[PDB]
């Protein structure tokens, strides 16, 4: 079933998405999404099937050994019955990066599945032992757009996602700076 998440608390937001790139107890990986449907030359968004999700940590009554965000949100897309004459674009907005061998499924998954097209927006390059340069490359190799969130992707994000109440994305300290120093690292990985 497809009935994901919908909206989650601002300090859930704000903690998690935060480019500041250190760890600092983020040890989950949020991701939001967004559908659209190619009609006319026109991108349409689909709002029923929006939502987030976070990797689901080792559980006696979960996974043993864990599941990354990244397979969660892959084991959901068969789920939408997505009408295969159609096109598609995924967007998601990842508060990390994927690991490799995520990134690998991902690319997988855009490969086999020539009706979607997807795009990425991270928070952060999450380092992976040292693979990031080449996860995010298999992905982009693929055929996905990967991109920064900055200013912009925050607030649709937070607008979007967030029991906001009515109240504007605020930007925690530094969120241009660190957007443009990631920015610059990922323009020399995807070249
Ligand atoms: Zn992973």
């Amino acid at each position: 079933m497809a009935s994901l998440r919908h909206s989650m608390d601002p300090p859930t937001f704000t903690f998690n998405f935060n480019n500041e790139p250190w760890v600092r107890g983020r040890h989950e990986t949020y991701l939001c999404y967004e559908v659209e449907r190619m009609h006319n030359d026109t991108w349409v968004l689909l709002n029923q099937r929006r939502g987030f999700l976070c990797n689901q940590a080792p559980h006696k009554h979960g996974f043993l050994e864990g599941r990354h965000a990244e397979l969660c949100f892959l084991d959901v897309i068969p789920f939408w019955k997505l009408d295969l004459d159609q096109d598609y674009r995924v967007t998601c907005f990842t508060s990390w990066s994927p690991c490799f061998s995520c990134a690998q499924e991902m690319a997988k998954f855009i490969s086999k599945n020539k009706h979607v097209s997807l795009c990425i927006f991270t928070a952060r390059i999450y380092d992976d032992q040292g693979r990031c340069q080449e996860g995010l490359r298999t992905l982009a190799e693929a055929g996905a757009k990967i991109s920064i969130m900055t200013y912009s992707e925050f607030k649709h994000c937070w607008d979007t996602f967030v029991d906001h109440q009515g109240c504007p994305f605020q930007p925690w300290d530094g969120l241009d700076e660190h957007s443009q120093a990631l920015s610059g690292r990922l323009r020399a990985i995807l070249q």
